[PDB]
C-alpha cells in the first residue's frame, strides 16, 4: 500500500552488502548495446548484457533493481551515478504509479516496466539505503571505485556478449 517507508539515501552502518551499480549503454557494432552491473568495491556480483536497443537509463533500473532482489532480507547500501534511477526509486516511480500511469497505455512515460519491477523489488531487502554518488569520478576513494568496478563490470558485460556470438 505504496512504497518502502524506510528507505534511506545514506549509508547505513552495519549494512550486510554495499554493492555499486550502473547501467551502461552504447552503439558497438552498428547496434544500441547496454550492460547493467552490481559490483562491491573488488568484484563482480551479477553482470549481464542487455536485449539491443537498451538505453542507458533502463540499464540502471535493471541493475539497481537487480541490486534489491539479490539482498532480498539483507541489509543493502547501495550506490547508483544515476540521478535518474535514484530519483525514480526515492521518489518519480511511486508517485507514477500511485496515478496509474505506469499500468496504462501512455507512452509519455519511459521504462514502465523497470519501473514497477523496481518499485516492488524495494520491499525485498531487510533495511535499504539508495545512495547517489557521482560517477566518472576521479577520487580514490571507496565509492568512486565502486562505482568504477560497476561502470567496467556493465561495460564488459554488454561487450562480451557481443564478441560471443
Amino acid at each position: 500500500h505504496g512504497t518502502r517507508p524506510d528507505l534511506t539515501d545514506q549509508p547505513i552502518p552495519d549494512a550486510d552488502y554495499t554493492w555499486y551499480t550502473d547501467g551502461s549503454s552504447f552503439l558497438q557494432e552498428g547496434q544500441r548495446r547496454a550492460g547493467a552491473a552490481v559490483t562491491t568495491e573488488t568484484e563482480v556480483i551479477w553482470a549481464r548484457a542487455l536485449p539491443a536497443g537498451t538505453s542507458a537509463q533502463r540499464a540502471e533500473l535493471i541493475a539497481l533493481t537487480q541490486a534489491l532482489k539479490m539482498a532480498e532480507g539483507k541489509k543493502l547500501n547501495v550506490y547508483t551515478d544515476s540521478r535518474y534511477a535514484f530519483a525514480t526509486a526515492h521518489v518519480h516511480g511511486e508517485i507514477y504509479r500511485r496515478r496509474g500511469l505506469l499500468t496504462s497505455e501512455g507512452r509519455e512515460i519511459k521504462n514502465k516496466n523497470e519501473i514497477l519491477a523496481l518499485l516492488k523489488a524495494l520491499f525485498l531487502p531487510k533495511r535499504l539505503s539508495i545512495i547517489h554518488c557521482p560517477g566518472h569520478q576521479k577520487g580514490n576513494s571507496a565509492e568512486a571505485r565502486g562505482n568504477r568496478m560497476a561502470d567496467q563490470a556493465a561495460r564488459e558485460a554488454a561487450m562480451k556478449a557481443v564478441l560471443e556470438t
